[PDB]
C-alpha cells in the first residue's frame, strides 16, 4: 500500500558518509578545530554542506568572512569529488540494487532525497541514474533535520508523504522524515538512531518485502 519510497544516499545507499566526515575533519583541522570525531560527525551526517561548516565554526566560536566561508566549503567540496571519482556498481551497499528493481518491478516510485549536490554525479558512478525516478533538487530546499528534502522528494514523484517511506542512516534525516509524514526505517546503531523508530543493522535488510511489512504494521 505505499507508493514511494525516498531513499537518502550518503550511508544508506554507498559508504559516501564516511568520505565527507574525513574531508570536513581535515577542511576543520586546516582551520585550527579539532572537535571533528566520529561522536561529534553524527550531527553532520546527512547535513548540508554551508550548515555543516556552519556546525563546525560554532564549535570553536570561529568567525570567517563571507569570502573565506565560501572558499573553505569549496575547499572541503573538492577533496571529497576527488576522493569519490573510483566509486563504482562495486560500491552499492548490499540489497540496495535487489531493492530498486523489486520496487520497481512493483511499480512503487523511488526518488532520491539527498541534501548532497554530488548525488547526480555518485547515483551516475554507481549505474543507478536508471533506477530512480525523481531526484529532489537540493539547491528550494532547508537543511536535515528540517522535513523539506522528503516533502520534495515524495511530491517529485507524485505521492504523499503518508504514502511513503523514507530510508536514512542519520539523526538529522530520521527527524526529517518523521516531519515530512513518512514512515522511518533507520540503517544503523540503535545508539545513534534511536528506539522509537524501525532500524536494521546494514541494508541487506532493506528488502520490499520487510518494508511491505512495516507498513502493513503501521496501521
Ligand atoms: O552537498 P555535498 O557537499 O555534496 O553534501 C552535503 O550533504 C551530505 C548529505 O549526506 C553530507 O552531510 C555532506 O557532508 C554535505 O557537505
Ligand atoms: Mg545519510
Amino acid at each position: 500500500m505505499f507508493k514511494a519510497v525516498l531513499f537518502d544516499l550518503d550511508g544508506v545507499i554507498t559508504d559516501t558518509a564516511e568520505y565527507h566526515f574525513r574531508a570536513w575533519k581535515a577542511l576543520a583541522e586546516e582551520i585550527g578545530i579539532n572537535g571533528v570525531d566520529r561522536q561529534f560527525n553524527e550531527q553532520l551526517k546527512g547535513v548540508s554542506r554551508e550548515d555543516s561548516l556552519q556546525k563546525i565554526l560554532d564549535l570553536a566560536d570561529k568567525k570567517v568572512s563571507a569570502e573565506e566561508f565560501k572558499e573553505l566549503a569549496k575547499r572541503k567540496n573538492d577533496n571529497y569529488v576527488k576522493m569519490i571519482q573510483d566509486v563504482s556498481p562495486a560500491d552499492v551497499y548490499p540489497g540496495i540494487l535487489q531493492l530498486l528493481k523489486d520496487l520497481r518491478s512493483n511499480k512503487i516510485k523511488i526518488a532520491l532525497a539527498s541534501a548532497s549536490k554530488n548525488g547526480p554525479f555518485l547515483l551516475e558512478r554507481m549505474n543507478l541514474t536508471g533506477y530512480f525516478d525523481a531526484i529532489a533538487d537540493p539547491a528550494v530546499a532547508a537543511s536535515k533535520p528540517a522535513p523539506d528534502i522528503f516533502i520534495a522528494a515524495a511530491h517529485a514523484v507524485g505521492v504523499a508523504p503518508s504514502e511513503s517511506i523514507g530510508l536514512e542512516d542519520s539523526q538529522a534525516g530520521i527527524q526529517a522524515i518523521k516531519d515530512s509524514g513518512a514512515l522511518p526505517i533507520g540503517v544503523g546503531r540503535p545508539e545513534d538512531l534511536g528506539d522509537d523508530i524501525v532500524i536494521v543493522p546494514d541494508t541487506s535488510h532493506y528488502t520490499l518485502e520487510f518494508l511491505k511489512e512495516v507498513w502493513l504494521q503501521k496501521q
